[PDB]
């Protein structure tokens, strides 16, 4: 009747799958909540904030998960091959809930299967209305979009808003968002509230409506229209990274050579190759007088807000299956969100694309 | 006449006392404009951009200031004892306009005086309505206030604006601006733009009205501290901006106060160079103490060099323009002018203002 949350061990990860308010709800459901010491420090969540909420602190990940019936993590557990065998720390037959990156991480699913662990890959949450509150892709990408604007403004040597002053007028910055998904949408909104002239481009002609509702201008030869804007653009933000596929090239370095010195490019797709071939994971590349920034775990750059949201997504997914009167958890297998996220259970891999080498 | 602008040499200074726009006005005023090669690189001002405006590019600094009758700079020239006497490069009898930091640097003033160079300490610009467009302290501090918010949001692990999503409502960040001068005002405006709830505190009451006009809330109630601390314990980003003329910055956030703040909170100390409004700040560093980040970046306006330079150059232009004589067809600084009298610290091999 124990749920455990370890500290994230993968490099670049500062989020944690828990928050004081979720600890309280979990305790209210009848759970004993165990958190590894310092697991939330990166997200501004102290051990004492956790214990005040009802959680108990374990000194290590092994002790935290030793007798846990349920384990909540942010990123998929590490296998012996990657260093620390976290999969081994999960009790055989236990339940794991996390962003498993299942589709592109067959080895982790196999490792979990050997220990007969039931794993729910949160990133596979079905796209149904009643599941939006359990959607981790949505909650994290939204913060990533906001963060993109903050990092761009930070690296930019000019101020974003137009300023009328006694010494003259400070022109507003011009921003061009590539890709109008959850992240792109928030980038537009944040770049807009900061005072910039915001442009946006996306192949899906259905996005123009959303861009305009936020006060942005949709760019309507096509590459010629984008280029005309790009050469005037101060901050270019790309957000097109389609899972299970290389990031689409949206800004060639030929185009970057046409940009104005001092410009900034935020490449949120650097992880999959980047929408700009010049971006490098975890670095800020200075080329042709342009800064090409490609930070690695953007939502982690907003860890303090990302963590509580991630914990809530998890809580919303688990809550419907808990009988707080008997203090028992029974994941209803017929529930669409359960069957949809389960990739392995009782020693059997259930996702069709992860049973062998394709 | 000839006016020259060199590259700023002091460490970390990326601003330049020139802009293509101001170059056009100078040429139109009858000036021959010369700029040191790559002087505007840090300000996104290319040599070709300046050439297009009508300026001449000198390969070196010496070559730029050699025959200059007027010299414009951002920071005071360096004295011989400090690596390179940029002073020795300024033609004797020439005119210099820049942030001289005169009232705290006698050595630079004497070095200029020995060369019979007339120097106008722009930072001494009189606080009169007429000089607003010539005031470098206001133009640079305005951008500093903006930058403080950017740097704070950058170091903050949360989002500034309130966000209502499918996963719930996340409250907006809470900002507390200490000192409502030019910098403080911009910090409030920018913090507001980003969606934060903004509180402010300053000894002047005439500032409450200004704060409210921007959407900010004025902290009010002897023990003003109690009211302040009450807001500080809920604050996510504290921005301090109080600087006293040539004196140690007043202390506004004690270490004791810092220990009462929320983990992950951020403090931007814009007064770090003058001692800091917070005793935990260190010039050029981000200190973590009691779970709080105390940020003390130096030369904040340079963190906004591409916008700071155009404005700084305009302040200089606005100050110089009224003194071109449409008779000697040259530059004659009117001695009776309130701004000339208020900024000159040394003239023709004499001292100024004692």
């Amino acid at each position: 009747m124990k749920i455990a949350i370890p500290k994230e061990r993968r490099p670049g990860e500062d989020r944690v799958a828990i928050s004081p308010e979720v600890v309280k709800k979990l305790v209210g459901l009848g759970f004993e909540v165990i958190v590894e010491q310092g697991a939330g420090v990166g997200a501004s969540i102290t051990d004492d904030a956790l214990t005040a909420a009802g959680a108990t602190i374990a000194s290590t990940a092994a002790q935290a998960l030793s007798q846990a019936d349920v384990v909540w993590k942010v990123q998929r557990p590490m296998t012996a091959e990657e260093g620390t065998d976290e999969v081994a720390l999960i009790k055989e037959g236990a339940v794991l809930m996390c962003h498993l990156g299942a589709l592109t991480n067959r080895p982790v699913v196999e490792a979990l299967t050997k220990r007969k662990i039931t794993a729910y890959a949160m990133e596979l949450m079905p796209r149904i209305s009643r599941a939006q509150s359990m959607d981790i892709l949505s909650s994290q990408s939204n913060l990533a979009g906001y963060r993109a604007v903050i990092d761009g403004a930070y690296e930019f040597a000019r101020a974003f808003p137009m300023m009328m002053t006694a010494a003259g007028t400070v022109p507003p910055a011009r921003v061009l968002v590539f890709g109008v998904g959850v992240a792109g949408l928030q980038a537009i909104a944040t770049a807009k509230r900061l005072g910039a002239v915001v442009m946006a481009t996306d192949v899906r002609a259905a996005t123009k409506e959303q861009v305009e509702s936020l006060g942005g201008k949709f760019i309507t030869k096509q590459a010629e229209a984008v280029l005309k804007e790009l050469v005037k653009t101060d901050i270019a933000i790309t957000t097109a990274l389609i899972p299970g596929k290389p990031a689409p090239v949206l800004i060639t370095e030929e185009m970057v050579t046409k940009m104005k010195p001092g410009s900034v490019i935020i490449d949120l797709a650097v992880e999959a190759g980047g929408n700009c071939p010049l971006s490098e994971p975890g670095k800020i590349v200075v080329k042709h007088g342009v800064k090409i920034v490609g930070h690695t775990n953007v939502p982690s750059r907003v860890a303090a807000d990302a963590s509580p949201l991630f914990a809530k997504n998890l809580l919303n997914f688990l809550t419907p299956h808990v009988d707080k009167d008997t203090k028992t958890l029974v994941m209803k297998l017929e529930d669409e969100t359960v069957s949809g996220t389960c990739v392995t259970r009782d020693g059997a891999i259930v996702h069709p694309a992860l049973t062998g080498q394709g």
